């Protein structure tokens, strides 16, 4: 299995995560207010190479705080090069954080407004050999974040959506192969980029943002789904995994860039 303590109650909220987890008060954490007013440009920054072509989805696992959808990540199936980065990362899984309600959710907010949910596509520098080994480096983790706005069905977002009842407990999978990840990246992808760390427990400082200013849609009637999902396992008491985002935190002395500005 793969047990789980914290999460997003009054006892267990993101807002004790602190306590077992120190680090949640480090010096980059995520995610945080990209405040548009002072975002900075580097010359140095390039677009987005968001390389998903041979990219194989595996399956569509509850992990108790949130769902994923996994993919074959023992080959460079699909990658992500330039953008922020320098050197090659392998997309290992993805996953999504909603809110109790339309009007928030998002971990990442642009100018304090938020969205409902928030994508997730987690990939790993290969000089480091392994998604464990790589999560602990200064540069190990890239994730781009990709936003989601109430507005129309998404024919997308469906295909994963439709498939949460057959993993609706904590540990149920489901095998959810042939999809394709790029089909939850908008058509625009200008992005915001800075250092910052895994947005739950262990909160490991190593992650590379790459926030895509392009939200992508999802209806109403999308949202009340993701909940439906349940935070216990097939036998606990059940609870509705209705919240489950971090609240932004200090930038401290970081600076998020922008691409192309
Ligand atoms: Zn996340």
């Amino acid at each position: 299995r793969c047990s789980h303590h914290w999460g997003y109650g009054k006892h267990n909220g993101p807002e004790h995560w602190h306590k077992d987890f120190p680090i949640a008060n480090g010096e980059r954490q995520s995610p945080v207010d990209i405040d548009t007013k002072a975002v900075v440009q580097d010359p140095a920054l390039k677009p987005l190479a968001l390389v998903y072509g041979e990219a194989t989805s595996r399956r569509m696992v509850n992990n108790g705080h949130s769902f994923n959808v996994e993919y074959d990540d023992s080959q460079d199936k699909a990658v992500l090069k330039d953008g922020p980065l320098t050197g090659t990362y392998r997309l290992v899984q993805f996953h999504f954080h909603w809110g109790s309600s339309d009007d928030q959710g998002s971990e990442h907010t642009v100018d304090r407004k938020k969205y409902a949910a928030e994508l997730h596509l987690v990939h790993w520098n290969t000089k480091y050999g392994d998604f464990g080994t790589a999560a602990q480096q200064p540069d190990g983790l890239a994730v781009v974040g990709v936003f989601l706005k109430v507005g129309d069905a998404n024919p997308a977002l469906q295909k994963v959506l439709d498939a949460l009842d057959s993993i609706k407990t904590k540990g149920k999978s489901t095998d959810f192969p042939n999809f394709d990840p790029g089909s939850l990246l908008p058509n625009v992808l200008d992005y915001w980029t800075y250092p910052g760390s895994l947005t739950t427990p262990p909160l490991l400082e190593s992650v590379t943002w790459i926030v895509l200013k392009e939200p992508i849609s999802v209806s109403s009637q999308q949202m009340l789904k993701f909940r439906t999902l349940n935070f216990n396992a097939e036998g606990e008491p059940e609870l509705l995994m209705l919240a489950n985002w971090r609240p932004a935190q200090p930038l401290k002395n970081r600076c998020v860039r922008g691409f192309p500005k």
